[PDB]
């Protein structure tokens, strides 16, 4: 018999997905039981987030998963993996798609809160932000019909993606914005648009960004964009900050 002392809160996953969407980022769906697989059933919750590791070892990290408005069980996430890496050569040598990974977290991510009708922007730095989008739907078609802003970056982009995505949103309706962040990086960018965030510091300054202030991404987004606030002025009222993936965010 296997290990088993103390596990109040975990799932049971199957791999059978784990797709290469992007060079450096992957989208792995796993279902095993009641949770996100067919026992879940989901309808769209705030970001649905818990604690994994690849195959269940014990080093890994926490990764809020998605699945979408839907009674049954589907958690897909957007993990930044780099060919030759740490986690990325582990990903294909031990979470193929002939073994059992359990997820465990019964916890919510927390980063973008909408007042209901108010501007409000989310920056998410990369890919990541699978969850992001997923929540930031979930607002529009709620009952934020209003301004949604979204900020989106990452690096040099063409190893990214999912610009015409947002794109639509903002060509959807629903007074929204699309942030367009990287300038000349490849995939180690701490910020958004080329600068020490330097550009979000005028935003404050100006008017756009303060009432609810939504980042997800490095922990640099949370470093930086709450220094400009504190040394500015920009007082918020909804204001939040996450910190997930490496660089890409604020
Ligand atoms: C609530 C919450 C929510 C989340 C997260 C945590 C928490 C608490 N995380 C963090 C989570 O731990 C996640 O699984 C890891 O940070 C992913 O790192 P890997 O272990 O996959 O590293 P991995 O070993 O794969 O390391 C990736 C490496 O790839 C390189 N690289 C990155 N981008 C590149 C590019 N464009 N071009 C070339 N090389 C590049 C870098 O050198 C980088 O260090 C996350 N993580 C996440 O990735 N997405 C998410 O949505 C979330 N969400």
């Amino acid at each position: 018999c296997r290990i088993s002392f103390g596990e109040v809160g975990s799932f049971e996953a199957e791999v059978v997905g784990l797709n290469w969407v992007s060079s450096n980022t992957v989208q792995f769906l796993l279902q095993k039981r009641p949770d996100e697989c067919g026992n879940r059933g989901v309808k769209f919750e705030p970001g649905q987030f818990m604690d994994l590791t690849i195959p269940g070892t014990d080093v890994s990290r926490s990764y809020s998963p998605a699945n979408l408005p839907n009674p049954e069980g589907r958690l897909e996430f957007l993990i930044r993996v780099l060919p030759e890496g740490r986690f990325s050569d582990y990903l294909r040598n031990d979470a193929r798609v002939g073994q059992v990974l359990s997820v465990k977290g019964p916890l919510g991510v927390f980063g973008l809160k909408e007042r209901g009708m108010a501007p409000r922007y989310f920056v998410a730095g990369g890919t990541g932000l699978a969850p992001v989008v997923s929540m930031v739907r979930q607002m529009q078609e709620w009952t934020a019909p209003n301004e949604t802003r979204i900020y989106f970056g990452v690096n040099t982009e063409p190893e990214l993606f999912y610009i015409d995505e947002l794109k639509s949103l903002e060509r959807s309706m629903r007074n929204l914005t699309v942030k367009a962040c990287v300038w000349h990086p490849s995939g180690d960018w701490e910020g958004e648009q080329g600068s020490p965030i330097d550009a979000l510091r005028e935003d404050l300054e100006s008017s756009d960004a303060n009432p609810d202030i939504y980042l997800c991404g490095p922990p640099g987004m949370i470093d930086a964009a709450c220094e400009l606030v504190r040394s500015r002025g920009i007082p918020g009222e909804q204001v939040f900050f996450e910190k997930f993936l490496p660089s890409g965010a604020a």
